């Protein structure tokens, strides 16, 4: 429909601008000009740069892809880690994710949406751990969220804290570390 | 030495207070000068920009970072580390300061280089624990100390920045236990 294709264009423009210039530069009147839509429409619908980032993160969460299902926990977590590395190492996507994390640190609306995005992604990949528990590969009571969060965590710590580039070897070690600890019962609750 | 050093101390204290209160976006060098009781021309001359002020604060934070635990056991060392990270990030002031410094790194290349240097200093210091654990035969030869130590802090930050979950002591203890278990199993042996 009309407003659906306008939203699509406005979100594309937002992702492009965030990747280019970061959250500090994101401006709704400019996104309106770039998307070719009335300034009033963009302000009315998204309100602020943080609302625009929030809705971009909503869209990203809604389109997040299903988990791998290989039959083995480590292979599943490796598929996960390698996709996160391919995403963060992409010139555009890596700059976009940095800008969206910056938005979350600057703006409470964007923070809520960023956390919801990671909740959706973790909860999807958590199905791998539920399958590993059912097949007896990891102990009963293993928290799926903790195991999955543990796979992405060192990839983001490299991105953001150490400032190192990520490699496929980093993805494999993130998955191997989490798998090893999960098998040993590290995330068995209580 | 002297008034120049006192001015830097005052300006950096003022910068930390402002970052923690109001964030990177809000930092203004003229306001910092007033808060620190220092002439504004000196503040703009010496630090230039909010990103330069953040970078120098991170330099001071790196220079002052505290020595590692040395308990005689890898997992107890990594647990001391993780508990300190959680106490820092869960502290109202310090947690806000660290979020603001990470925001500065994402927005400003000068602050980014300084941020990465800060984490390099902290990780390299705690890496001493892993080298001790190798020498005592607790983890295999060839274990990468950087990788093990980074692995401890990583899920704590991913809670802070990505999931938005509050951090607990139990989170610290699992972070240390996961990295220790993985390290003993040879996950960070280079090659
Ligand atoms: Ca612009
Ligand atoms: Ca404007
Ligand atoms: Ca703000
Ligand atoms: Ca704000
Ligand atoms: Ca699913
Ligand atoms: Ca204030
Ligand atoms: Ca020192
Ligand atoms: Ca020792
Ligand atoms: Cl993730
Ligand atoms: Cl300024
Ligand atoms: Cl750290």
């Amino acid at each position: 429909g009309r407003t659906a294709r306008i939203r699509e264009a406005v979100l594309l423009a937002a992702g492009d601008a965030l990747a280019a210039d970061g959250f500090d530069a994101l401006d709704l009147g400019e996104i309106a000009r770039r998307a070719g839509v009335g300034k009033t429409t963009v302000y009315r619908r998204w309100g602020t740069p943080g609302g625009l980032a929030a809705d971009l993160l909503a869209d990203m969460a809604e389109q997040s892809l299903p988990r791998a299902d290989t039959g083995a926990l480590e292979e599943d977590l490796r598929a996960n880690a390698r996709l996160v590395v391919r995403t963060l190492d992409d010139p555009r996507q890596g700059r976009l994710f940095r800008a969206l994390i910056a938005a979350s640190l600057c703006n409470e609306q964007a923070a809520e949406a960023l956390h919801r995005f990671y909740a959706v992604r973790v909860d999807e990949w958590a199905g791998c751990v539920r399958d590993a528990v059912a097949r007896g590969e990891v102990p009963d009571g293993t928290d799926p969220h903790g195991v999955v969060a543990a796979v992405s965590a060192p990839l983001y710590y490299a991105l953001l804290n150490t400032g190192r580039s990520l490699t496929e070897a980093d993805a494999d070690r993130a998955a191997r570390a989490a798998s090893t600890a999960a098998r040993a019962g590290v995330w068995v609750t209580g």
